[PDB]
């Protein structure tokens, strides 16, 4: 016997070119910004960290209110695109998630530190490919 | 830094004295039915449209018989996904929307307990399909199976 595991995801979904048609699951470390602009969430897949800006469009279209308090619980992203967050006060650019459709799953679990994953080499090299074409 | 983990839910979910509100994460183990797509317009072709897919699924912990329903295999989504499962074994599925059935005794096999759905998700995960036995192995679940036959 044994326990299913999830694999990382975010790294993939940025680094490729096509938006994200099927759905990821990633558990929820921090409610950064909770809803009342909608939500802004960190979100770990277990090897890298994003921000994920839940819309309004998102938060009305779901189920339930507010994030905080399901901190730990695993997270349905069933509508995502990757963005880019351009540079303002000395921090550079970074990517981050805009979720337009997600869903709360049951499973409840610690949480673990996990590095940002824009401090991934191969995320980096992307990131200023799109600044240096735009 | 860590591995994420997903809860094992069959034998709760079965025991429980409700359906599942919420949605539930599990490994295709098997395909026992593909389900083909279906085809506008007559055919000398088997048509099987009307069939569901049939599916092993495990919380890591037991394996339970789904019945994909029609209804959600026309509901979703096959983009750069071939209309079907096999080839899938090993990958993340999601319930989003199932619940526990009654299977009498029937065709040589007796009755058990199995997941009817009605909407899932294919996740991008892919991992390892360890033997795991079946939920209605239980023991249980076996009482619990009985004590809803007895009710008919």
């Amino acid at each position: 016997s044994g326990r299913l595991v999830l694999r990382p995801w975010i790294r993939e979904l940025i680094l490729g070119s096509e938006t994200p048609s099927s759905p990821r699951a990633g558990q929820l470390l921090e409610v950064l910004q909770d809803a009342e602009v909608g939500a802004t969430l960190l979100v770990s897949d277990g090897t890298h960290s994003v921000r994920c800006l839940v819309t309004r469009e998102a938060l009305d279209t779901s189920d339930w209110f507010g994030f905080r308090g399901t901190e730990g619980r695993l997270l349905l992203l069933q509508d995502c695109g990757v963005h880019v967050q351009v540079a303002e006060g000395g921090a550079p650019a970074e990517f981050y998630l805009q979720v337009d459709r997600f869903s709360l799953l049951p499973t409840e679990q610690p949480r673990l530190r996990v590095p940002g994953c824009n401090q991934d080499l191969d995320v980096q090299k992307k990131l200023y490919d799109c600044l240096e074409e735009h």
